[PDB]
């Protein structure tokens, strides 16, 4: 199972790790994708997870969108985890670079509560434009299930741990 994590709270754990490499190693029941409403996995975590599936995630996602239409900002859907996990929970955090309401970040993290344990990135961080320190705070104050956070950047990981209240 999960190794080398720092325990932040009763249920939140954090590690400086590449979430693709972490998913390939652990093969968790659920890996969270930092999705957009269209499930267009172009960059950031989504681009990396999709590339690790050899584009199978994007093909499955395009069929999901063709059937169901776009997700809501703050929403999610469960799709296959392909070669990375049993399932992928595609969660849409607000993209500050698109002018989306940061208050939807709590709604986005509430999707994690439907799964007992997840491997996840910080929602709305990175190319989504939000402050990762704030994202971690909302995560610990919203998620009650066991969440193993993978933070790609070592420098950001150190800043998140050193500033954690
Ligand atoms: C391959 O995934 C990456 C690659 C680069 C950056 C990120 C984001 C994900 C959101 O939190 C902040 C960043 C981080 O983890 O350091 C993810």
């Amino acid at each position: 199972s999960f190794s080398g994590y720092l325990k932040l709270t009763d249920n939140v754990y954090i590690k400086n790790a590449d979430i693709v490499e972490e998913a390939k190693k652990v093969k968790p029941t659920v890996v969270v994708n930092a999705a957009n409403v269209y499930l267009k996995h172009g960059g950031g975590v989504a681009g990396a997870l999709n590339k690790a599936t050899n584009n199978a995630m994007q093909v499955e996602s395009d069929d999901y969108i063709a059937t169901n239409g776009p997700l809501k900002v703050g929403g999610s859907c469960v799709l296959s985890g392909h070669n990375l996990a049993k399932h992928c929970l595609h969660v849409v955090g607000p993209n500050v670079n698109k002018g989306e309401d940061i208050q939807l970040l709590k709604s986005a993290y509430e999707n994690f509560n439907q799964h007992e344990v997840l491997l996840a990135p910080l929602l709305s961080a990175g190319i989504f434009g939000a402050d990762p320190i704030h994202s971690l705070r909302v995560c610990v104050d919203t998620v009650r299930t066991n969440v193993y956070l993978a933070v790609f950047d070592k420098n950001l990981y150190d800043k998140l741990v050193s500033s954690f209240l």
